[PDB]
């Protein structure tokens, strides 16, 4: 589909059996979601944004579904103000910027 | 043009007669650039991101070129980690997300 930017580009994602609202963020290297449980191993990571850095948990090879499009990749979990879908997953669903 | 997201969507912008590199950011509501001088008066603004909030100076009706596309709008200046082109200007150049 084609999503305009008149409003924040929020979409529904399915992950870990839960449905959540997330922001398609072309300026985000990674994907980070608010506190939640995920299966498998994880390792700590520090990520920076405007405002400074926060500590998150990194889970690899996680299945996710964005607008019906399936993909797999690394998902970060931590004290983020909003759920963010980063480029690591946007590429997998074939998302591009056009103008 | 169509921009894929395998790499950061960094483009060249022109403001105050100078060229700078900036990140096309669909997750950012506003546009914030690293410290620089701009004309006119400014108003205070707090912008929140992943690590919290930062104080910035808000300049309105500023001329800025993005990938050759001319725009005139609000530009924030402050201690941002990278120059960010937000939706306020992405909408002016007619940018959309597609997949
Ligand atoms: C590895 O680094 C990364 O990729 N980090 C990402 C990141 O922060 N990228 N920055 C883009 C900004 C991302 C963001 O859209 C997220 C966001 C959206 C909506 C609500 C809250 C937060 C945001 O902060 N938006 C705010 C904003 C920005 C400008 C003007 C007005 C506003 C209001 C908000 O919309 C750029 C960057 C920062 C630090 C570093 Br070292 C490098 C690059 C990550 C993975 C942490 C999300």
């Amino acid at each position: 589909p084609q999503i305009t930017l008149w409003q924040r580009p929020l979409v529904t994602i399915k992950i870990g059996g839960q449905l959540k609202e997330a922001l398609l963020d072309t300026g985000a290297d990674d994907t980070v979601l608010e506190e939640m449980s995920l299966p498998g191993r994880w390792k700590p990571k520090m990520i920076g944004g405007i405002g400074g850095f926060i500590k998150v948990r990194q889970y690899d090879q996680i299945l996710i579904e964005i607008c019906g499009h399936k993909a797999i990749g690394t998902v970060l979990v931590g004290p983020t103000p909003v759920n963010i879908i980063g480029r690591n997953l946007l590429t997998q669903i074939g998302c591009t910027l056009n103008f």
